[PDB]
Order: structure tokens, then sequence, then C-alpha cells
RNA sequence: AUGGCUGUCGUCAGCUCGUGUUGUGAAAUGUUGGGUUAAGUCCCGCAACGAGCGCAACCCUUAUCCUUUGUUGCCAGCGGU
């Protein structure tokens, strides 16, 4: 059921064809998602995230679009996980060996 | 055939590498873009993240002042010559 609040979908422009099964679609030439399809998927995702946390893992929230910036740092501060709040540095994971020095370099400033 | 040394483009601001990513590949990106600088100088942005040789600084000299020392250098204030 509609556990959600009020979003009823968005993104009138440039709709991706391969998302047709998730589209309900109607008003004011703006697509609206099929929340009936969403709820089982969101619950399934929520259940899985838990399993991971239960084996002790990090989730690394990612959301860099202004609006959500503060929303992310807070949600990630709580739950003691980690987050990326601003521009995602290309290669932040593929070459972790190089960004590691930047972290170590950063740690130096805080201590000094 | 060479070492060493030297001129020259040019004291011009450029030249590259590690990892990552893109391309079948030669390669590309970074190093491009908006401003700015004498400067690849700096800031912002950005599949790039960092680094090196260059630029700048550290060197010599010149322009002001202070402390120390005062002869073979100096003579403001004192004595007569
Ligand atoms: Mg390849
Ligand atoms: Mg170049
Ligand atoms: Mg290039
Ligand atoms: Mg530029
Ligand atoms: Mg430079
Ligand atoms: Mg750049
Ligand atoms: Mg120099
Ligand atoms: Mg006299």
């Amino acid at each position: 059921m509609l556990k959600a609040g009020v979003h009823f979908g968005h993104q009138t422009r440039y709709w991706n064809p391969k998302m047709k099964p998730f589209i309900f679609g109607a008003r004011n030439k703006v697509h609206i998602i099929n929340l009936e399809k969403t709820v089982p998927m969101f619950n399934e995702a929520l259940a899985e995230l838990n399993k991971i946390a239960s084996r002790k893992g990090k989730i690394l929230f990612v959301g860099t679009k202004r609006a959500a910036s503060e929303a992310v740092k807070d949600a990630a501060l709580s739950c003691d996980q980690f987050f990326v709040n601003h521009r995602w540095l290309g290669g932040m994971l593929t070459n972790w060996k190089t960004v590691r020095q930047s972290i170590k370099r950063l740690k130096d400033l805080e201590t000094q």
C-alpha cells in the first residue's frame, strides 16, 4: 500500500523506454510511477540492506544533488555509515590506491 | 664511431609519468572549459585522481634604517697651530 508520502512521480521530459513496466502514467503529460510495483521492491531492498549491515559492512550513501546533500550527511551520520556529499571524484573506487593518499593527506591536516 | 664541453630555437612556457577511465587500435583524458597572470600563475568547473622536470622562491648586487668595531678611513663639538 501507499506507505509513501507525496511524490506521485516526476520527470515529464526525456522518459527512458526501458522503464515502461514501472510507469503508471497519466496526468498533465507527466509520468507517475506505479507505487504498487514500488512497495514490494523497496521492502525487498530494505530487507537486503539489513542482511549486509548484519554481517557488518559499509553502505556508502551517495547523493550529490544540492537538495539531498544535507539529507545524506545526516542519514549517514546516523547509522554510522559513510557518504559522498559533493562531486564524486572519478575513480574514487576503481583506483582506491590513489585516493587513499588523499585521505591520509587529509588526516594530516586535521591532526596538525 | 665517441666522452667532455659549447651555440641555437629560448629564460619561450611549456614537456611528461603512475593509477584509473574511454577506444579493437594507433591514441585520448589529466594538460580541455569560465575568469586571471609575466608564467601549465592562481581560483572555479570537470572521469579523473596524484606526481615529476620546468615558472616562482631559496643565491649575488643595488636603493632606506638600526646595532657592533674604528685604522692606514672620518672631523660635528673643543685647544692652539
Ligand atoms: Mg581498453
Ligand atoms: Mg601541452
Ligand atoms: Mg594530451
Ligand atoms: Mg584555461
Ligand atoms: Mg606549475
Ligand atoms: Mg583541470
Ligand atoms: Mg627561477
Ligand atoms: Mg677649532
